[PDB]
């Protein structure tokens, strides 16, 4: 197993630096910056919690002349990006501040694209142009949710196709990351146990693997988990605690790190399952992962026991299967989350559809284990 | 405690994937590639190992043209990275492959400076100017010392005026490094021992701190640092074992990154001692790190020694310092290193004159604790 990485993206870690926005403008744009300042909706909970206020006062340090666009929505659309090529043509925008979370960080991601680009910038999502560059975007990150901030990817839905897709390149990386705990102090206790869940998901996708000779991999990854299960629980209980949340968004950005995991190979089972019922029922991703990945786990302990004993050695104390998926279990519960199906008023009665969904036009699906439909509505009945 | 991380080193990391040498000089290099090819002395020991032949093989298999320049000796020279300079406008190089260690990588970086400036590349390194540019370059990194091959530093000596200097600067960065842990075969015992108590020291330095809210900083270095000390001595006993090979190789990398180091506060009075040791004495820096660190940790114990409880706890499952300080001295004697200064016939005969040149102008030196000249004579004594 051999491996490569790069990534690119500067990280601005801490609190009481409001200065290093237009600081890190001017050290990314061309000449002098004018720079388009990207948000949700009208800046309405950017503003609420008083970033926007400390963000123009850095613009304004820094003589950074800048024009706002706003109203990205969770699933950022296409419509909204072209408009934004436009104004970064027409008004020669040299650099691309995203203040928010990814919906608008993606969006920044395509707009920076495409106000480079000769062409349109769909062409660098459904796969018929491979782009060579992009302007450059800025990131605030308002909550440490899934890294793309730190990622090459952006998701962007074509809502006249209803045709969502996504473009990976090297030049999506942002230029650099400004990341405060104190943005978590204001999120609201479900998204922040749902985000919890999500940092140590996606850690153990990557651990529970079949390649071998990974050792100090093993070490880093179980290193960040048992952070999570040690701080999330108090961060859940002391809101505005600093070293709680440094703590924990550090994992989150580790996490998101493949220095850590080194191209061992990932599993996914569990997020499919987890999408299918996201797709039926209201529910937040972060918490279906603490109700599914324990019931894979349950589905999965006898392909490799060695390494569920590992985990759960390293992690929870424990060399026991069952004690320690007992473990994970209540330090989910210890977040305020209900482990079963049932008790979000989810029935059985879909899981059927919401196997077939999941595999799609394949037989099997997952890595670690290859799971049939029946193998994942065993799952699901595990999880109800 | 704040901090900024950036790091754009490609690492390409594995075996039997000599074609990243040709496919990255394209990924990397102006338009059409011609390239410096620069080794120590005559490519003797480079070629010895087949590392000339299978990087020409890869060069020949992209069309890439090159010159060879060589003779780059420990401490590299500015005579010939003058040389260097030369030869990259002459011949219109547009990126250099650096095949050895931290010597021909430093050499490459300032020659990499050079080709794209207007003037002096001293003046980079005496801080007059500071560079906004380099050509670019590539590593086969031969040996897993000190990370230059992913740093942003440059060690040149100028033999003209017995003056040496640095200079540290984002464009410094290597854009890939080939990393093959099958390098560490061939590397003589003594060396390979030297260059493990380097990784841990690395790690240690950074560890034992007075900072505070570090914990999942602490627990990446306690879990690379642990590795460390499982597989070194593994290694040291199975030489051509590439599993041992990648989790040690993995660890230097990894030592030398600041993402699991996380502004945390270093300390270096082990380094200054052990300098001037080293200075006076013919002492491989490794050698004298494992005589040296154990003595130090014995008499700075007294400062946090919650931070000494936590080290040993969970690197050597003891809570104990004394008898954790014992598992450490007989993991370095695992390596084949004696511990004592006597033993390597150093008397305490210079002990005041090497503490009055770490102290330089300084009445102390150290961060965790302040050592005056006495203490670092006390330190001495624990080592003879
Ligand atoms: N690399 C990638 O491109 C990548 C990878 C995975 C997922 N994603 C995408 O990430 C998105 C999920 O985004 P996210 O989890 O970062 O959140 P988000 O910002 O998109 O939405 C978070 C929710 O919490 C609120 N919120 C955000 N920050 C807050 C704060 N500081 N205080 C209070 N409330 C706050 C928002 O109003 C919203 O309701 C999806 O679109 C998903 O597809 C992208
Ligand atoms: N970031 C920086 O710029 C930085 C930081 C710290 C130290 N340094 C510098 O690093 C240098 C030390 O270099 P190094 O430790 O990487 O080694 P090196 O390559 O300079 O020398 C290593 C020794 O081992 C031999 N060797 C190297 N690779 C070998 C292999 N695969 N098999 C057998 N023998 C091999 C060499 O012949 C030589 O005798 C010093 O000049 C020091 O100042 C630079
Ligand atoms: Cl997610
Ligand atoms: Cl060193
Ligand atoms: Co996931
Ligand atoms: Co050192």
């Amino acid at each position: 197993d051999n491996f490569n990485y790069k990534n690119d993206t500067k990280i601005i870690f801490g609190k009481d630096n409001y200065s290093e926005i237009g600081k890190n403008i001017k050290i990314f744009s061309k000449k002098t910056p004018k720079i388009l300042l990207h948000y949700e909706a009208d800046g309405e909970l950017i503003k609420k919690l008083g970033i926007y206020e400390k963000v123009i006062s850095s613009l304004k340090e820094f003589d950074i002349e800048f024009i706002e666009l706003g109203g990205v929505v969770p699933n950022p659309r296409l419509s909204l990006v072209y408009e934004g090529i436009k104004i970064c043509k027409e008004e020669n925008i040299t650099f691309i501040l995203a203040v928010g979370g990814a919906s608008v960080i993606d969006s920044a991601k395509a707009i920076s694209l495409g106000a480079v680009d000769n062409g349109d910038v769909w062409d660098f999502f459904t796969a018929k142009r491979i782009p060579q560059d992009t302007l450059g975007i800025g990131v605030v990150l308002t909550i440490p949710g899934a890294g793309s901030e730190m990622s090459e990817s952006s998701i962007i839905t074509d809502e006249n196709k209803k045709q969502k897709a996504v473009c990976d390149t090297e030049v999506n990386f942002p230029k650099f990351a400004i990341l405060n705990p104190e943005v978590c102090y204001t999120i609201p206790d479900r998204l922040m146990a749902a985000g919890i869940v999500d940092i140590l998901s996606h850690l153990m996708e990557r651990y529970f693997t079949k390649s071998i000779d990974t050792a100090l991999s093993d070490s880093l990854i179980e290193a960040t988990m048992k952070i999570v299960i040690k701080y999330g629980p108090l961060l859940m209980k002391d809101r505005k605690n600093y070293n709680y949340c440094s703590q924990i968004m550090w994992a989150a950005t580790m996490a998101h790190n493949g220095m850590i995991a080194c191209g061992r190979v990932a599993d996914w089972a569990s997020h499919r399952i987890e999408h299918e019922i996201s797709g039926i029922y209201d529910l937040t991703h972060g918490i279906g992962m603490a109700i599914i990945f324990p019931a894979w786990m349950k589905y999965t302990k006898n392909i490799r026991p060695q390494i569920f004993e590992k985990f759960f050695k390293e992690v929870f104390n424990t060399v026991n299967i069952d004690e320690g998926i007992n473990k994970l279990e209540e330090f989910f519960k210890s977040l305020g989350i209900n482990l079963k199906l049932s008790d979000y008023g989810i029935t059985e009665e879909y899981f059927s559809l919401m196997a077939e969904k999941a595999l799609g036009n394949s037989e099997t699906l997952g890595r670690f284990m290859q799971l049939n439909k029946q193998d994942i509505i065993n799952i699901l009945n595990l999880a109800k």
